[PDB]
RNA sequence: AACCCAGAGCUAGCUGGUUCUCCCCGAAAUGCGUUGAGGCGCAGCAGUUGACUGGACAUCUAGGGGUAAAGCACUGUUUCG
């Protein structure tokens, strides 16, 4: 048969690899995994609530 | 305000750590607000993608100010006769 288990493959641009952060600096995303220095967005856990404005009265209340 | 076990991998806007390679582009430490000030949101500045534009550099001209300088005509201050 023309098509066979060992002559197939995906269309280019259809299946990217996926960023494996924390696997060196040459990979691109560094050791900090692309979150900068220490802060609140860089911590392991739930972040700020979407709409939160640092104690400022958010737009869904004013 | 005992010890052991469990809820419990409690929570930690705080420390520390986060592993292979090459190529291209490439910041910001400013403003507003905040039970906020070593945090966050938006704007500003990056990258990438798309659309619409033709400007940028240089030269000349025009337009309104009230700084430097200058001055004592006003407001104050001041020397001598
Ligand atoms: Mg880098
Ligand atoms: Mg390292
Ligand atoms: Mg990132
Ligand atoms: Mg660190
Ligand atoms: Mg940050
Ligand atoms: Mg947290
Ligand atoms: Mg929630
Ligand atoms: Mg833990
Ligand atoms: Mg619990
Ligand atoms: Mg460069
Ligand atoms: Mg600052
Ligand atoms: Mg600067
Ligand atoms: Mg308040
Ligand atoms: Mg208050
Ligand atoms: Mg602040
Ligand atoms: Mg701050
Ligand atoms: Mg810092
Ligand atoms: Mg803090
Ligand atoms: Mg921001
Ligand atoms: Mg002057």
């Amino acid at each position: 048969t023309r098509f066979r288990l060992d002559n197939l493959g995906p269309q280019p641009g259809s299946r990217k690899k996926g960023k494996r952060k924390g696997r060196g600096h040459a990979a691109g995303q560094g050791g900090s995994c692309g979150f900068g220095m220490r802060g609140q967005k860089s911590r392991s856990g739930p972040g700020i609530m979407r709409g939160f404005e640092g104690g400022q009265m958010p737009l869904y209340r004013r």
